[PDB]
């Protein structure tokens, strides 16, 4: 039963989507930030200004604590706290409790967001970018060993936010079409290789290499989608000319400044799609995600705004390697399919879409080239 499931995620624009969790016992229930771009499961256990509620160890007879300190530097934000093990649930995930690794968070700086209503984070990647060090078990991991769920789980994450995080299968009723597969690449990150890109079906024409230094990987708890230097660049410069008949303030394509339209005016049709090619299951086979302006120009929440509607540029440059965050996932369901290895996409009921164009996947699409463009 994937139904009780369903719509069991909720967020803001720009501030990631969270699941309802408990920990403790009795139960504590807590808001929690699902993140493929993690592998520590944390949460607030102090009072900080921006969180309403935290997790009180002192009042779980199941908590242990295991004596030992915990930092996660992210690429923003960062926390310091306690590791120690309880009892955890997920109210609308899987009918089951398992005894986690917690990292009790006590100090943090530019982590936690004012409004965003969640207080801690689910790391759903490998133990191998686990802090303190990769013998910190994920809590998809102790999932899996001590209950019968299979090894995979789905997110459907759908723009304004909400959507569904499904574990142990697949649920068809949340996707059309065909679902395609990449390979995970190696097991950490979740890691898959990019081997083209496109601006309104023009080719980028780089090395494929370039589109992976020094990784690509899914992470669902970032907004953007984060490019290498080189192709960032060459990227902006593909969609200004796109967009050329229309200016924007310089700032803009920085990420920092947003531009506004009159309420239900935005001209999304002068803006180009994004296409990213992923390496398929088959030699030299390929199939491409196309995104549009709706998903990579992000609409702002703040009331502070609200007379117009603003977007903010949801595209920027990463010296880490290509970041596909929630701009990208969102409108497709995607599998992460952990027992064989691979990450599906799929469109979902939530995809992107207007009268001309839609989000989508498609393929197989073939290349001549036999160079892997995987970096290093
Ligand atoms: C493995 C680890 C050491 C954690 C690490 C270090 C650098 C980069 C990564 C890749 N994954 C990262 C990329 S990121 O830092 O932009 C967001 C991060 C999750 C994260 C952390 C604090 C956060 N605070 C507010 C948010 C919401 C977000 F949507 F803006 C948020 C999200 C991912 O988790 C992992």
């Amino acid at each position: 039963s994937f139904v009780e499931m369903v719509d069991n995620l909720r967020g803001k624009s720009g501030q990631g989507y969270y699941v309802e969790m408990t920990v403790g016992s009795p139960p504590q229930t807590l808001n929690i930030l699902v993140d493929t771009g993690s592998s520590n499961f944390a949460v607030g256990a102090a009072p900080h200004p921006f969180l309403h509620r935290y997790y009180q160890r002192q009042l779980s007879s199941t908590y242990r604590d295991l004596r030992k300190g915990v930092y996660v530097p992210y690429t923003q934000g960062k926390w310091e706290g306690e590791l120690g093990t309880d009892l955890v649930s997920i109210p609308h995930g899987p009918n089951v409790t398992v005894r986690a690794n917690i990292a009790a968070i006590t100090e943090s700086d530019k982590f936690f967001i004012n409004g965003s209503n969640w207080e801690g984070i689910l790391g759903l990647a490998y133990a191998e970018i686990a802090r303190p060090d990769d013998s910190l078990e994920p809590f998809f991991d102790s999932l899996v060993k001590q209950t019968h769920v299979p090894n995979l789980f789905s997110l459907q994450l759908c723009g304004a936010v909400g959507g569904s995080m499904i574990i142990g299968g697949i649920d068809h009723s949340l996707y059309t079409g065909s679902l395609w597969y990449t390979p995970i690449r190696r097991e950490w990150y979740y890691e898959v290789i990019i081997v083209r890109v496109e601006i309104n079906g023009q080719d980028l024409k780089m090395d494929c290499k370039e589109y992976n230094y020094d990784k690509s990987i899914v992470d669902s708890g970032t907004t953007n989608l984060r490019l290498p230097k080189k192709v960032f660049e060459a990227a902006v410069k593909s969609i200004k000319a796109a967009s050329s008949t229309e200016k924007f303030p310089d700032g803009f394509w920085l990420g920092e400044q947003l531009v506004c339209w009159q309420a239900g005016t935005t001209p999304w049709n002068i803006f180009p799609v994004i296409s990213l090619y992923l390496m398929g299951e088959v030699t030299n086979q390929s199939f491409r995600i196309t995104i549009l302006p709706q998903q990579y120009l992000r609409p702002v929440e703040d009331v502070a705004t609200s007379q117009d509607d603003c977007y903010k540029f949801a595209i920027s440059q990463s010296s880490t390697g290509t970041v596909m965050g929630a701009v990208i996932m969102e409108g497709f369901y995607v599998v992460f399919d952990r027992a064989r290895k691979r990450i599906g996409f799929a469109v979902s009921a939530c995809h992107v879409h207007d009268e001309f164009r839609t989000a989508a996947v498609e393929g197989p699409f073939v290349t001549l080239d036999m160079e892997d463009c995987g970096y290093n």
